[PDB]
DNA sequence: TCGGTAAGCAGTCCGCG
DNA sequence: GCGGACTGCTTAC
């Protein structure tokens, strides 16, 4: 096989490389890399390097890297540029890689773990590491085996083993139902003292050393808990064990609150699960717990146990063991559906990067582009410091707040990429400038043609056309990466929706799901069979497309973020192609093709009405049309219609066949205006949006900007079995809303939508009566929780408080003495509840940290003082009343000559 | 939050005769 | 009471 890194250090003068030789092993070695830089040249010298511009370079070989390092610098002191790739091991890797890796995951050890740590005062440290470690469970990929350690003998209590027999059984026989799936997957170690475990913990890792290390909330509490706590117990020789070459670096995170000190650990690639859930999950949660994430995520119940944590394993150590292994493994599961790992090891061997910086789309860029470079021999130009300038974005339309009964949108396919693409925007393919005209003047097409030579962007900038950019030329191929799994994704979504059809006639019979690749769109025979299927089948299939559906968008999803991060990293001081011209070359374009494709679709309704000056684009943001299609439907006449999925099956045809034909011409003028090389402006019918043929249900309406809410039928080809609601921007969308009124506002919006003003009266009417009922948690809103000490005078609210850091001053002032009392951390998320007038805790709100049950000792008052009228009016109403005076409706039935009469 | 801009709403402070 | 000048937070692209 070829061979692949798993791992790259530089320390001092060595790369320390851990990789998969020939034969598939596992081997690591010291390589005494000669790294090699850049100087320009005159062009009297003959040579085979050069710049991205063309001009010549000569290439300085080092004795090692200090001295390469050393150079830059002396470059710097004389004035001087110095090229090449600064980062050593990025150049290794392209030195030692120079080919497409075809990585093997099988071979690559991925370690899962979790630690536990009872404590009697408050969160253990990290950084102190003052309390024992009495548990470890650390899940091998390699041996797929699920290895405990489990302290007996602690000074906060001696207990018996846990026991695989009680682990197994059901909750209601007494046991911990851990999985029956991984019980004979558990290796149990127990120990008579921590100094054993530890020891014997180290001399395991040195057998099976994580190449990635992972876990929930590793990097920031469970790997600088161990390193500290054997650090402390045995030395710091010991505790560097953890890392296969003994280095260590303990590191501080900064950002603009404050810091936090996590520990590098040489030679292993830490992906941290919450930050990988944080980056490429596309959620915003209210609590990032493992429990609250493990049932969004798999909607598995949360892990119940009596008493607070700090007693757990005194009181129920049997409990505490599998609650421990039991985590390892909700993580491992969450990875088997979101595949996030997977994803990090593509782009990781894509870009030839350390793994861990695919959470810097900077770096992953640059490693990239280096590479590219180089298989031509050219030279990378030097990294320099640049003022943070703010620099304009997209267009975004204000729509005339009112309901809209039919709508079809489009949207134009990876926008930034293809105006990148398009334009062929590089830092290399930069031609020179054009004197600019208002943007209104492009838009209208009244403005001169910038170039008849160059392509032009109407931010003023001209573009070479002779041959793609190396941005043009990288970004394509993710694209092309980003469309295949957006494909798989897409059928995998479709193929779902026959099943939920088929799920309505459900066969009384005893069957097998079909085995089936759900990433291709189901074939007749299988439709046919589907048919004869019973709920059973038919429900697990559905599981598995969803879940096949679920892959192919993190794929696709994840790729689309890599390559719009390109698009805003020419506009990040940090990145080496750093170009506000470039970065404002893209967006100004964007602004332009929006308001040029605007006119245009404008002017063909227009014309296939008969009509002068009409409005049909009612709303836009970035890329994406919004055309009333009312008047389109009122051609044909509703009457004329058989069923909803009828009008959908028109709308449908006319965007394909009569709308799609238009704007691609009027793109293709827009192309040709701005002579640009390619056109690449592809916009595609996105949604078909109704209320039910027949109903009094309004179709949809916009608020204001970025807020609204569609009744969809159908999405990029995606007809639904039933009706779907697109909702952008309305409180139901955002994780500061408590859940009770998401769900309640999302009810009242699919009334409007689908049922009328009657229905929506009819529902108002009964959350009204009945919300005092909902659970305390539901109606709680959220919010992030920074700079808490910044807003906190001696325990008390300083001028400008805001209303959560508010809450978490009374919290705290209520807190002061209770031992078992949760502190809120700085940064993280909080529940929020309104108090009542002279409720005892003197104040207007409380705040606790989120995804958990507030304090026992303070629950009850909170219960008894919990203010549910400001609640339900700043929570509830106030949105409601935006919605319905915006789509014209009224949430409470208004008094009639019927009333209080006949 | 260690890792592009536009723009919405909550809330504070305080004017607005 | 609402709206502007702010801070804070969160979402649409
Ligand atoms: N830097 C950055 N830009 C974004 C992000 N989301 C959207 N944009 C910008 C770049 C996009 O091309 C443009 C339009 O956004 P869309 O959500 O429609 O995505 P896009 O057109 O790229 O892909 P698509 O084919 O429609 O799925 O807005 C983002 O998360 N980060
Ligand atoms: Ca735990
Ligand atoms: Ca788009
Ligand atoms: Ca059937
Ligand atoms: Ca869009
Ligand atoms: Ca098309």
């Amino acid at each position: 096989m070829k061979e692949f890194y798993l791992t790259v250090e530089q320390i001092g003068d060595s790369i320390f490389e851990r990789y998969i030789d020939s034969n598939g092993r596992e081997r690591t070695r010291e390589v005494e890399y000669k790294p090699s830089l850049f100087a320009h040249c005159p062009e009297s010298q003959a040579t085979k390097y050069f710049d991205i511009y063309g001009k010549p370079c000569t290439r300085k070989l080092f004795a090692n890297m200090r001295d390469a390092s050393q150079w830059i610098k002396r470059m710097e002191d004389i004035g001087l540029e110095a090229l090449g790739m600064d980062d050593f091991k990025l150049a290794y890797l392209s030195d030692t890689y120079n080919y497409e890796i075809k990585y093997d995951h099988t071979k690559i050890r991925v370690a899962n773990f979790d630690i536990e740590v009872t404590s009697p005062d408050g969160f253990p440290e990290p950084s102190q590491a003052k309390h024992p470690i009495d548990a470890i469970t650390h899940y091998d990929s390699i041996d797929d085996r699920f290895y405990v350690f489990d302290l007996l003998n602690s000074p906060y209590g001696n207990v018996e083993e846990w026991s695989i027999e009680i682990a197994a059984k059901l909750q209601e026989q007494g046991g911990d139902e851990v999985p029956s799936e991984i019980i004979d997957k558990i290796i149990y170690m127990p120990f008579d003292n921590e100094k054993e475990l530890l020891m014997e913990y180290l001399n395991f890792w040195q057998q099976k050393t994580p190449v990635i290390l992972t876990g929930w909330n590793v990097e920031s509490f469970a790997i600088p808990y161990v390193y500290n706590r054997i650090k402390n117990i045995f030395g710091e020789s010991t505790a560097k064990r953890l890392s296969p070459h003994r280095k260590t670096r303990v590191k501080v995170i900064e950002n603009m609150y404050g810091s936090r000190e996590i520990i590098t650990l040489f030679g292993i690639s830490v992906l941290d699960y919450i930050d990988l859930y944080k980056k490429f999950s596309f959620t915003n949660q209210p609590s990032y717990s493992l429990d609250y994430i493990s049932e969004f995520e798999l909607n598995v119940g949360k892990l119940k146990y009596d008493g607070p944590i700090s007693k757990l394993r005194e009181s129920n150590h049997q409990r505490y063991i599998s609650y421990n292994i039991i985590a390892v493994y909700r993580v491992l599961q969450i990875d088997a559906k979101r595949q996030f790992i997977n994803l990090s090891l593509d782009m990781g061997y894509y870009a030839k990067i350390q793994i861990q910086s695919v959470f810097s789309p900077i770096k992953t860029w640059d490693a990239i582009i280096f590479n590219s470079l180089k298989e031509q021999n050219k030279v990378i130009p030097q990294g320099r410091s640049h003022p943070v300038q703010p620099y304009p974005g997209a267009f975004v339309k204000e729509p005339i707040p009112n309901r809209y009964k039919y709508v079809m949108s489009f949207d134009l396919t990876s926008l930034y990429p293809s105006i990148i693409r398009q334009v062929n925007i590089s830092p290399e393919t930069i031609a020179g400038t054009f004197k600019v005209a208002p943007l209104h003047d492009y838009i209208n097409a009244v403005a001169e043609r910038p170039s008849d030579v160059y392509s032009c962007s109407p931010n003023g900038m001209m573009y070479y056309k002779d041959r793609d950019g190396v941005v043009p030329t990288e970004i394509t191929k993710v694209f092309n990466q980003r469309k295949e799994h957006k494909g798989y994704m897409l059928a995998a979504q479709r193929n779902g929706e026959i099943i939920k059809e088929a799920l309505h006639n459900p066969n009384l019979s005893v069957d097998e799901p079909l085995d089936v690749d759900y990433r291709f769109d189901f074939s007749d025979e299988i439709k046919e069979k589907i048919k004869k299927l019973s709920a059973k089948s038919l429900n697990e299939m559905l599981f598995r497309a969803q879940r096949t559906e679920v892959a192919g968008m993190t794929a696709q999803i994840n790729r689309k973020a890599l390559i719009n991060g390109l698009a805003g990293a020419l506009g990040n001081v940090w990145f080496r192609y750093y170009d506000l011209r470039n970065a404002t070359a893209i967006t100004t374009f964007g602004q332009m093709a929006l308001q040029w494709i605007e006119r245009k679709v404008n002017e063909y309704l227009n014309e296939v009405c008969g009509t002068e000056g009409e409005a049909f684009v009612l709303y836009g943001d970035t890329d994406s049309i919004y055309v009333s299609a009312d008047k389109i439907i009122d051609k044909v006449g509703e009457s004329k219609f058989r069923d909803t999925n009828h009008w959908v099956d028109f709308l449908d045809k006319f965007a394909r066949e009569r709308m799609e034909p238009a704007i691609d011409r009027g793109f293709r003028e827009m192309c040709e205006y701005m002579n640009n090389k390619q056109h690449l402006m592809f916009m595609d019918r996105e949604a078909i949006a109704g209320p039910p043929l027949g109903s009094k249900g309004i179709g949809g309406f916009w608020t204001g900007k970025k807020r609204y809410a569609l009744n969809v039928w159908d999405m990029e080809g995606t007809r639904y079995a039933e009706p779907k609601l697109k909702i952008m921007g309305l409180e139901t969308q955002k994780s500061s809303t408590p859940k009770a009124v998401q769900k309640a506002l999302k009810e009242c919006i699919r009334r409007m939508l689908q049922e009328g003003e009657e229905s929506l009266q009819e529902y108002f009417k009964e959350f009204e009566k009945e919300f005092r009922q909902l659970n305390y948690i539901s109606i709680a809103s959220v919010s992030s929780a920074n700079n808490i000490a910044k807003y906190d005078v001696g325990g008390f609210p300083g001028p400008k408080c805001p209303f959560h850091i508010r809450g978490i001053l009374t919290y705290n002032r209520a807190i002061k003495g209770n031992i078992d009392a949760p502190q809120v951390v700085e940064g993280e998320k909080v529940y929020v509840l309104p108090l009542r007038e002279g409720n005892p805790f003197g104040d207007k709100c409380i705040a606790w940290p989120s995804g958990t049950e507030i304090t026992d000792l303070i629950k009850d008052d909170v219960l008894h003082w919990m203010d549910y009228t400001v609640l339900l009016e700043k929570t509830f109403i106030k949105p409601l009343e935006g919605f319905t005076s915006a789509a014209k409706l009224d949430y409470e039935k208004k008094a009639s000559l019927f009333d209080m009469f006949d």
